[PDB]
């Protein structure tokens, strides 16, 4: 009748309005948190920070340090040494009316990549999915306004870009104005020390931001990335007239890195598993139906997957739609077991349709969600990777449960004073990926319980899943079962399972029933 079970979306609000209840402290300047620009925020867009740049190992390499040099060939066979980013500049402000002529230019400052990159997708979308018009539209609007972009960065960033890496909890704030012009950058690979493909590098723990492995790719997903990437740059660069459509707040990165101190023992765990408030919708998404909640990203351990690629499944479309989410790619080590990314503040610029192969772009979306006091739109989002199975069998080991427990654990722990607002999640690591749908929701139950955040969970078209799991809940509220009784029969099955889906849950109804 409804598309939903369990307890109403006004309950997982605590019955207060979605926002009154925050993810993230306000932005204040730290020890822990670098921000970009000048607080506090009188004129929009925020007016840059100035500090002393860096060209180190714990910096961003922007493509504007003087320190960049760069060899070219020359007219007539000789080398120079140049500053990359002059030689950027003049590549970019010769006339460019092809798409040949764009791949020469970036190419130029690349020279490295010359017969291995062929930007085929970008190719695919000017030569033969747009006509002749929109195309010189592309040359004569769109790419220049991307180059004048990309080309303010030394006036937009005058700071140095901290690195987030492995195991300092640290976050870092930017102006969307900033992030477009940083991602200006990479739509044009303009990132130095980013390129190579070299198994130890300097950069291997981190995640490629320059766009050439977009451009590299194939088929409609990949094409239907690139319009809404074309589509991001359309809403946020200034026009030839004026500059009122630039978008005038912030965006919040968090790395969240656990201590051994905060590892949850889960057979201590006395919290009551029928306590969590939960909502269990068959229909609606995440990034809809779950505003004021923190939703949750099904991420790659590398942030954004493979958006610049040939991905195009839930991490994936989010950083299409939501683009300023991309800059993270930047600066963002990969994650550890015990680690999560928080991301408050992402711009929602485009609609869509369908999901995976069937993913396209269907139009302009209007972002009317409310700025915080940080001047961040309260869209917070947190990237968890689950772990991927060649043989689903493997994820019922006590270890690999625990492990994703943990996970889990890090990315929804609030560590504010005012109380936490509910999860948005889903099949987080399933269907292809390996993971088991039936485990996967307990687990998430599991760390809400022990949290005290409400759950709103979709199952996206499955009616007969939002069942199992509504009923298995009532199960648990009316025995009163607890986290670490639901950890004993699952440690159950994790020894019967090894002696050799719809079966764990046929398996705690069994283990269950004898209480
Ligand atoms: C209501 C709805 C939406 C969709 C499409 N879709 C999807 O198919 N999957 C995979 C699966 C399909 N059927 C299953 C039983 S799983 C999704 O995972 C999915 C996820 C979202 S989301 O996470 O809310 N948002 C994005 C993409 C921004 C992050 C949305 C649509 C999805 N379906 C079938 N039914
Ligand atoms: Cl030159």
């Amino acid at each position: 009748d409804d598309s939903w079970r369990g307890v109403s979306m006004e309950a997982i609000h605590r019955n207060r309005q979605p926002f009154e209840l925050e993810n993230l402290p306000p932005v204040t300047a730290g020890n822990l948190h670098r921000v970009m620009y000048q607080l506090p925020i009188r004129e929009t867009p925020p007016r840059p920070y100035k500090s002393p740049g860096k060209w180190d190992s714990e910096h961003v390499r922007l493509p504007c340090a003087p320190e960049s040099k760069y060899p070219r060939e020359n007219p007539d066979g000789s080398t120079t040494i140049d500053f990359r980013w002059e030689m950027i500049e003049r590549a970019l402000l010769q006339p460019i009316k092809t798409c040949e002529e764009l791949q020469a230019a970036i190419i130029s400052y690349n020279t490295t990549y010359r017969d291995q990159w062929h930007f085929r997708a970008l190719h695919q979308l000017l030569d033969e999915e747009l006509d002749e018009s929109e195309t010189r539209v592309f040359f004569e609007d769109l790419l220049p306004r991307i180059i004048r972009l990309a080309l303010r960065l030394p006036d937009l960033i005058q700071s140095p870009v901290p690195l987030l890496k492995h195991h300092k909890n640290a976050s870092l704030s930017l102006s969307q104005q900033q992030i477009s012009c940083l991602l200006a950058n990479a739509f044009l690979c303009t990132f130095p020390r980013r390129n190579t493909l070299k198994r130890k590098s300097e950069y291997s723990t981190f995640p490629d931001i320059n766009f050439n492995r977009l451009y590299q790719s194939t088929g409609p997903a990949v094409l239907e990335k690139l319009k809404c990437i074309m589509h991001y740059f359309r809403r946020v660069c200034p026009t030839e007239r004026d500059a009122s459509n630039v978008p005038t707040g912030v965006v919040t990165f968090v790395r969240r890195s656990g201590l051994p101190e905060h590892l949850i023992d889960w057979s201590q765990s006395a919290a009551p598993l029928g306590d969590v408030p939960l909502h269990v919708d068959a229909e609606g998404t995440i990034e809809d139906e779950g505003i004021g909640l923190l939703q949750v990203d099904f991420a790659n351990k590398y942030l954004g997957g493979g958006v610049l690629g040939h991905g195009c499944v839930q991490e994936e479309i989010r950083f299409v739609i939501c683009p300023e989410l991309l800059v993270g790619k930047l600066f963002t080590e990969c994650l550890r077991p015990f680690e999560a990314l928080v991301m408050l503040g992402a711009e929602r610029y485009s609609n869509y349709t369908g999901y995976a192969g069937s993913f396209e772009w269907s139009g302009n979306f209007e972002d009317s969600t409310p700025r915080d006091s940080s001047g961040r739109r309260q869209t917070a989002i947190v990237a968890i990777d689950a772990l991927h199975f060649a043989q689903s069998h493997h994820q019922y080991r006590e270890d690999l449960m625990e492990r994703e427990l943990n996970k889990a654990y890090i990315g929804f722990v609030h560590w504010m004073v005012t109380p936490p607002p509910g999860v948005a999640t889903g099949n987080w690591g399933c269907g292809a990926f390996g993971g088991d749908s039936y485990l996967k929701a307990l687990l998430q139950l599991m760390v809400c319980a022990q949290l005290g955040r409400p759950l709103a969970y979709y199952t996206f078209g499955n009616v007969e899943f939002r069942d199992d799991f509504h009923e298995m809940w009532l199960l648990f509220r009316n025995d009163g079962t607890t986290v670490q009784q639901l950890w004993s029969i699952l440690r159950s099955y994790s020894r019967l399972i090894k002696e050799k889906n719809k079966a764990s849950k046929k398996k705690l109804y069994d283990f269950i029933k004898e209480e």
